[PDB]
């Protein structure tokens, strides 16, 4: 009546077996997971990864939170120690419910969640400990340094501790040199109740996955992939000032928003309470958002499976069409991938070799195109070389590698090369074709990959 609860996502609970490569795992469960956007990882009973730092010396400054439906917030935007802020946070729970915080159920705190965001007269502020970034405060999981205890060396190599897993083979990212430290290394959240995330999907439409390391439980809502442009445009009618062109990644818009608004507009919508020790899994260009019942403490990294590849180069496109920044360029990382093709897994291989063709075929139509436009001189350009902000599109903020096109009249200006028109106004003859690959060596770099991928 007030709160109709979404149903529940899929909970999966693997076997030591099943377990033991996290990617077999997720490409398992895929058909499944991709259906409803997020899933639900139990480990096995006696995977125990510790958990032990002091509460007194890590310190941080938390995101302060207005609770407040359609509001606009900054996807990334006082002082607390982890001791601390857990005073704070119990304090606060117990004395918004008058009860202990074990004894608040979590559909009383979830329905009332929902009921203050969307009430005016309430104006609810909570803090929260968020996108700590692990490079300071340090990973929740064990990682190599002082000395370890045998259990903690245990965990140090498991594909689930979430330092291991973007640099593991099966995954994409890691060969990556380009800084995407936004992308590699994990994040930390310090949850207290009612903190919340906003609707959001991942740089690059990337997996994510979730670790809840203690405390009370995180809730989310999750939306499958398929279903991302009828939540924007459900988003669009009520909230349109989120979808206003804006410069940056620094400042992208998001949201809390009501899952039954969503239920309602017929976008398919799931739910579910991550416990302590649990895994939340969101897939490709899966909507999520949800809120912390309570103190807790959780580390989550994106990553990127060989599924995700032809995903990557969409997004991409996506990005251009609306003229929004890259983190890396995509192309770019093909073409790394392609230069260490001896050394790639081969299904890696066979998977990069495909997208790799669709890039060298549309990369000749392009460079036809713009040749039909009168641009005839040419110079090679090592892009990589190029702080990124030195080689976005004038008009598509797109990161260039591939090929750009630039002028003698705008010096240090560059466009794709959908956007020559959009350089400068001087007559096309002026204009240079500045390109990382001839299409004779790119074809090489692909026959690498077959030959790897056998
Ligand atoms: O725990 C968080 O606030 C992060 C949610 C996410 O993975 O997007
Ligand atoms: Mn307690
Ligand atoms: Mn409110
Ligand atoms: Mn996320
Ligand atoms: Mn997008
Ligand atoms: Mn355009
Ligand atoms: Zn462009």
């Amino acid at each position: 009546s007030m709160f109709l609860p979404p149903p529940e996502c899929p909970v999966f609970e693997p076997s030591w077996e099943e377990f033991a490569d996290p990617f077999a795992f997720i490409h398992k469960i895929r058909p499944i997971a991709e259906q409803t956007g997020i899933c639900k990882v139990r480990p096995p009973p006696d995977w125990q990864p510790p958990f032990a730092c002091d509460v007194d010396k890590l310190h941080f400054t938390p995101r302060i939170q207005r609770l407040n439906e359609l509001e606009a917030q900054t996807r990334v935007k006082r002082d607390y120690t982890l001791r601390t802020f857990g005073e704070m946070a119990d304090a606060f729970k117990s004395d918004y419910f008058n009860m202990p915080v074990h004894m608040v159920p979590t559909e009383l705190v979830e329905k009332e969640f929902w009921r203050l965001v969307s009430t005016i007269e309430e104006d609810v502020t909570v803090e929260y400990g968020a996108d700590i970034a692990s490079k300071e405060f340090g990973s929740g999981f064990p990682v190599r340094d002082i000395k370890l205890s045998p259990e903690e060396e245990e965990y140090l190599d498991s594909g689930w501790n979430l330092n291991n897993m973007p640099v593991m083979e099966q995954s994409v990212l890691a060969h990556i040199t380009a800084d995407i430290c936004g992308m590699k290394l994990p994040w930390l959240y310090v949850g207290m109740c009612f903190s919340s995330f906003c609707w959001h999907i991942e740089d690059h439409w990337s997996y994510s996955i979730n670790y809840l390391h203690w405390g009370e439980p995180k809730t989310w809502y999750g939306v499958p992939g398929y279903a991302a442009e009828q939540l924007e445009n459900v988003m669009k009618k009520l909230a349109p000032e989120l979808f206003v062109s804006q410069p940056d990644l620094l400042h992208q818009l998001v949201t809390i928003m009501n899952p039954n608004t969503l239920m309602t507009h017929e976008v398919p919508v799931y739910r579910t309470n991550q416990c302590a020790g649990e895994f939340v899994i969101t897939f490709p260009r899966a909507y999520h958002s949800g809120f912390n019942q309570g103190f807790n403490f959780a580390e989550a990294v994106n990553f990127c499976t060989v599924d995700w590849l032809p995903l990557g180069r969409q997004c991409v496109e996506h990005y251009r069409l609306l003229h929004r920044y890259c983190v890396f360029s995509h192309d770019e990382m093909i073409c790394k991938m392609a230069s260490k093709a001896d050394v790639l897994d081969v299904v890696v291989a066979s998977t990069v070799q495909k997208d790799m063709a669709i890039m060298i075929e549309d990369e000749k139509a392009l460079r036809e195109t713009v040749r039909k436009l009168g641009v005839i001189d040419s110079e090679r350009m090592d892009f990589e070389l190029l702080p990124d902000d030195e080689r976005q599109c004038v008009k598509c903020k797109t990161t260039c590698f591939m090929s750009a096109i630039s002028c003698s009249c705008k010096p240090g200006l560059l466009v794709c090369l959908h956007h020559v028109k959009e350089l400068c106004s001087c007559p096309p003859y002026k204009y240079k074709l500045r390109y990382r690959y001839t299409l004779d060596d790119l074809y090489p770099m692909m026959n690498a990959l077959k030959l790897r991928a056998e």
